[PDB]
């Protein structure tokens, strides 16, 4: 196999036998075949737009197909076979529509050479073998491979956020059009300038999509606000909801109300605690456990059903017993886990089986007590702008350090904890995404009532951090966002984090430290471009990086 799209890729080079995440050969290869079929859809969908007859009927299928191939999203080979088969059928529908429109506009049959992604077909028995030859290693030039895969990796991150927006009824044609432009581009022979421009365009579409998801989430559930979140437990059976999808949360809360089953969040659902629409339910207890990579023992000890709305779902250990109460939904899949089907238009998912099972379960094991404070998204922080700016001006707050992003399991990640612990006491950490779990249960206190860790929310709520930085740029009358007293020490893990990074590069943020290692999918020459254009940096020692950041370097 060959996969290198996440931080934990083997030898920081590529997973070749079995993924470090657990993804086996067969699954990895099926994901490659799905992306190949998506490129085929893209080739005809882009041509139909160019002819003036765009067909948007595959928008959601494309988002969902890309999302299903994100790290720790979907482990169910039968789901990938179904998506490949359905993708071939959708592709051929687009092909036949394109052939007819082309013939009408040109007075002759289409006869131009097309990439294999546009024309190959087979039944599911053919998938495993074909999959071997249509993966990443089919592109041998290292710079073409690097810029095509960087584009697809950021694009999948954008697709995940676009899917959450779409679930909530928010869509923009430019996003779905770009999915096909970007996919199709990876079958074309393009100059380096053209390939780099597409990656930067992906960063601008990450800005568009992150803004759209921020609009979707806050229009539907309110602006996040300062909240103290219990991390202890109650004495009722519960359901634990994990991943990122807030509409699933809204429906689970409504369905569990009055049933005697409590709701708990996990992982990237912690920010559901911050939204006014959800704070109104008394049976919403708080947040259980820690980061995604700790979920085997914590899903076990939770005792009730667990609902994965998105990644990260990690394979069970052999001694884990919770498969019978593990539920997937959305693009998530796992062999042997019960899947909650998509809601129909104008309808709701049905979580009744989780509720019935919960009542047969013991209450959660308490693994810690106390609280986490959060809800500092853009409306809440701008509400405090005068106090924050006074603190800057008085020197009470010397610097902000953005430590947003995505966590993972490697030991080197203790760096982020150590940076948080060792930063001077007149600094404030800004965070979003599960990278927060390296430092959100410390006792760093506050500065004149402003907490020293400000959690804006999910990794997508890195959007709020950019909005805050742009506002402060204007308040301080600066010509360059980089001259703010803000440093960026971002942790990444999978493809959403990469989308966030590309958004920040599109916004002109330079000097970012990215870790705990750099992507395997940057060739030497592509790494150099990003260094020359954006001064991206690897992490160094805790003491060295703190001292450089405090100097604005
Ligand atoms: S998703 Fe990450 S750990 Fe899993 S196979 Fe790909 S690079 Fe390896």
């Amino acid at each position: 196999m060959f996969c290198f799209q996440c931080q934990e890729t083997a030898k920081n080079t590529g997973c070749t036998v079995k993924g470090m995440c657990g993804k086996p050969e067969e699954t990895a290869n099926l994901q490659d075949l799905l992306i190949f079929v998506l490129r085929g859809i893209a080739i005809y969908g882009e041509k139909l737009k160019e002819l003036g007859q765009p067909d948007r009927s595959n928008d959601d299928f494309v988002l969902q197909g890309l999302f299903a191939t994100i790290t720790n999203a979907n482990w169910d080979d039968a789901r990938f076979e179904a998506m490949i088969s359905e993708g071939l059928a959708r592709r051929d529908k687009l092909r036949n529509a394109f052939l007819a429109v082309y013939k009408a506009k040109n007075g002759k049959d289409f006869s131009e050479p097309l990439p294999e992604a546009a024309t190959w077909t087979g039944d599911s028995t053919a998938f495993a073998e074909k999959a071997k030859s249509v993966g990443i290693l089919a592109t041998e030039n290292e710079d073409v491979r690097s810029l095509r895969e960087l584009l697809i990796i950021g694009l999948k991150g954008v697709a995940a956020y676009a899917e959450h927006a779409a679930v909530l009824g928010f869509r923009k044609t430019e996003i779905d059009e770009f999915m096909l432009e970007a996919l199709a581009s990876t079958t074309k022979d393009l100059s380096v300038d053209e390939m780099v421009a597409l990656v930067m365009k992906a960063g601008g579409m990450a800005v568009t999509t992150m803004a759209l998801l921020d609009e979707a989430n806050t229009t539907t559930y309110g602006n996040p606000e300062i909240t103290q979140v219990n991390i202890g437990v109650g004495k009722n059976p519960g359901i634990l909801i994990s991943g990122h999808d807030l509409k699933d949360m809204a429906e689970l809360l409504k369905q569990t109300e009055g049933t005697g089953v409590d709701v708990y969040t996990h992982g990237e659902m912690l920010p559901a605690n911050y939204y006014p629409a959800f704070k109104k339910y008394p049976h919403f207890v708080g947040n259980y456990g820690g980061s995604w990579w700790q979920q085997n023992p914590e899903f076990e000890s939770f005792n009730g059903p667990i609902l994965l709305t998105t990644n990260c779902l990690v394979p069970l250990k052999k001694e884990n017993t919770y498969l019978d109460r593990l539920y997937t939904t959305g693009v998530v899949g796992y062999e042997g886990a019960k899947h909650i089907a998509d809601r129909p238009a104008g309808g709701a998912k049905d979580f009744s089986a989780l509720i019935a099972q919960a009542k047969k379960c013991p209450p959660p094991v308490e693994i810690e007590t106390g609280s986490i404070v959060g809800g500092f998204a853009h409306h809440q922080v701008l509400a405090l702008a005068d106090k924050v700016v006074e603190a800057v001006k008085s020197g009470a707050i010397k610097r902000f350090v953005v430590m947003a992003g995505c966590d993972g399991r490697q030991k080197s990640r203790s760096y982020y904890t150590e940076v948080a612990e060792n930063l001077p006491k007149d600094t404030v950490i800004l965070t979003a995404g599960c990278a927060k779990y390296r430092y959100n249960k410390l006792n760093l206190g506050d500065i004149g009532g402003i907490p020293r860790v400000l959690d804006a929310g999910q990794c997508n709520d890195s959007y709020s951090l950019a909005v805050i930085a742009l506002k402060l740029k204007e308040v301080f009358g600066l010509d360059d966002i980089n001259d703010l007293p803000v440093s960026y020490d971002i942790a990444w893990y999978e493809q959403k984090a990469v989308a966030v990074l590309l958004a920040l590069l599109f916004l002109g943020v330079k000097g970012i430290r990215l870790g705990p290692t750099l992507p395997a999918f940057l060739s030497p020459n592509v790494a150099k471009v990003l260094v020359e254009n954006f001064n991206i940096k690897p992490i160094g020692t805790v003491q060295d990086d703190i001292a450089a950041m405090m100097a604005g370097k």
